[PDB]
């Protein structure tokens, strides 16, 4: 029943000049990755992003209820990327659907919508003291944050996903956002620095910022 | 009487395309490592895992009472892997239904390894106090509806590695284990626990199947 | 409305002697990058710097209102550098225009002034406690800081830009400075260690220090 | 009677190349040649080679001399021999604290080495040095007594060395040990000493298995 | 009239067997770097050092009042080193001439003295809390430390590097120096001192001799 997700980033190896043949080879490879995901109904979503950071050229995001499909997908992407690139980040985590369920929405339905132009992903953790607080006081601290986010004008049109990775990765959470406007998102985040929740929040690096790209267009953008 | 254990992870080197002959060579090499371990009953266990993390392609886990076998194993695996791969992690530690019998059971589908340490203040607490704290934590785990079927081994590495403990888990269900872990954040024991890196998550694989998965 | 900015740094790969041909190639490539930025009026500024740090050989700094131009610029620079170099830093952030508005002046005008000889950039963040202080408390603390800078004997000629990157990079701010004199700036910074503001400031690494260079002159300096 | 310096260096064979039998013979010749280099100069008090339990090293070297010129010459020789095939994963230079032996520490260094070796850097918090000398003395005496009284301390040879101002750590502590698990149990017990409150930065911990120069190529390749 | 200084360290690339041709080439290149510095009186000093640390083979130290000569020197060294080596550290900082001015001496005169056998450099910073102490309190604490052969240089790099200070020493004896540093751990000043890494320790070498030592 639970939905797993991964975010992977890769950087093309330096020290090599790329021929036209190399460009075409990259294009065929990205199209093939895209076809791998489209061919299996078990993949709920798969999107590719160009990267604003120089430590990555491409970011991949995909989701499935099947943990076997999750490892197969990682190996597929890795096998395709390794002759020309190295991974700069990976995460595996599980969507928390409760914010969607609370609003009579299905998280999966959101994942099936055509993606927004930008994507933000980062790991996040909280200090040990956070979990040692009463469920009630944590609820209050979190309500303030949620209320504050909901009330921001620049919040309009953002799709937010909280995912958990306790016991299975180097962070407790991986938080994912589909966003229409980089500056607007930054302003929302800046306002949310005003929430008490911040006092317990740590380790939000790397923050990945991506620009949606079709598989057939990426080689042309990169090379 | 002590039983040692090691977890090693490796990443295949980038920048090279693998031919069909390279794929066969990898298959032979992986099967050769597997048979290295099976040929010596001194190795209580040996398992290979596919890696969820992109910083590794394979994880190895093996155990022996014989510290000589532990260094021979590390050298064997490294000698086999170095032409095509680099290690991304290693640990050597000592384990804390006999544990040996448990290690001989058929392995579960998933595996988690991670280093961990505790704050200096922890060890300065009374043994009875620490025992009580550790028992609440065990009890909290045992009572969680998602804990069913998880096997855990706490191993120690004081003075012999870069963490104080390496805790190893065989788990049937990744999401279930993550939920148990989340609940355990509420245990008193967590106050003194220093998360260390990396947390490794693996999918059990037969040596004969790994070249097909990787390449 | 918002103006975006990026600072990128690259290190030439080691282990190869550069021929005369390789020198010509680097000169041509740098000239071509520069023509890329000059040809598009959508790029408000673009400057190249030689690097005092050994972990870089070149620093690029450019600005645009257009985030599409920003991702295209990053991809263009990365595609040009990757056969011979690896990136050692990148940032994407948004100018804060209010300090300029407070002195009745436009930030864009300033970005159009002839560049000064030296350049400093670094990331910076603040402790969670900072954002939880009242808005008027932060104004008082920041006033002390800004005034202390303005009255320093060594402050002459310095142009500073505070840029923000909440939710879009690994730091909260990227602070950029054009300076006429390195030691003068260092003395100003040393005095500002006495400002109350320092209590809440963290993570000022890496600090990049650059010497202004024209695209057609850098090959000569690097090789 | 002047100070005795020591260095621990570790190296990892470069990945991405298959080693031929000729490569194996070359490594054997090189290791034997390094061992001869240390043996030929009586200024080197000891020199031992260790196989490494960690994957980030294949070999660990330990050597000592009163002559700091011989120390840098040793590091340069080892690096020159290793660099065509390996990268260094750790190095240290430090000076033995002879007070616990004061027996002669040099006599201990000249004994045949034990089967295992542990080395690691260590530092203390700034606050430690600011404590009254009596308080530091009382804390160190507690630690030493707790170590002396542990059954598993049997037959371990310990060396504390200092590197204030000359390296990235304050101390490099070195142990010759007969048994890995016994050492780990001693170390575990010693977490109960108050000394621990001020100790930081004990990474990497290097754990080695003694090896003859003529046997290492066979073990590694 | 400030004086800038840089410390650069480099490590020869591994994976290459150096021929005799390569040794001669290294020798020519080192002598050529030395000739570059000697030929320009704008450089107040320039010295090369062998390194105790395996992460460096060579350390360079030079000084100039002219910041455009400083970037020229770094690029010159980097251009020569690039085909065979990678830099493991660099700093750029400015001498604090006040201790020399307090004793009515000139820092520059001291930089022109024949160098001592050993060189120590490391970055250092202080906690924020330090600078916010009353000017009075700071001067008192510093007087205990200052009061508590060796040639010392404090250099500052506020706002221009990853550390606040780079402290440089020419020393005649390593062990004696380690003992001085241990004693100074007792100075009140240490409360607020952080981040002294890497500590580089160098042995003075002539340009003409370095190739023979390294290869």
């Amino acid at each position: 029943t639970e939905i797993y997700t991964s975010v992977l980033s890769y950087r093309l190896l330096e020290g090599k000049a790329y021929s036209d043949a190399d460009t075409r080879s990259l294009d065929r490879m990205m199209r093939s990755i895209d076809e791998f995901f489209s061919a299996n109904p078990g993949y709920i979503n798969f999107h590719i992003y160009r990267s604003y950071r120089t430590d990555s050229d491409v970011i991949f995001w995909y989701s499935s209820r099947n943990p076997d499909l999750m490892i197969l997908a990682k190996e597929r992407v890795q096998a395709s990327m390794r002759p020309i690139a190295v991974s700069s980040f990976s995460s595996i985590s599980i969507y928390d659907e409760s914010p969607y369920n609370a609003m009579n929405k299905k998280l999966e339905d959101s994942l099936r919508l055509p993606p927004l132009r930008y994507f933000v992903a980062y790991p996040m953790s909280k200090t040990p003291d956070w979990y040692l607080l009463d469920f009630d006081t944590r609820k209050e601290i979190m309500h303030e944050h949620i209320k504050m986010a909901l009330n921001h004008p620049d919040e309009k049109g953002i799709r937010s996903y909280t995912t958990y990775s306790f016991g299975i990765g180097d962070q407790e959470f991986v938080v994912l956002y589909e966003i229409p406007d980089i500056a607007a998102w930054s302003r929302v985040t800046e306002k949310l620095r005003e929430a008490r929740a911040r006092k317990w929040i740590i380790k939000e690096t790397p923050i990945l910022l991506g620009r949606l790209v079709d598989a057939g267009d990426i080689a042309g953008f990169l090379l």
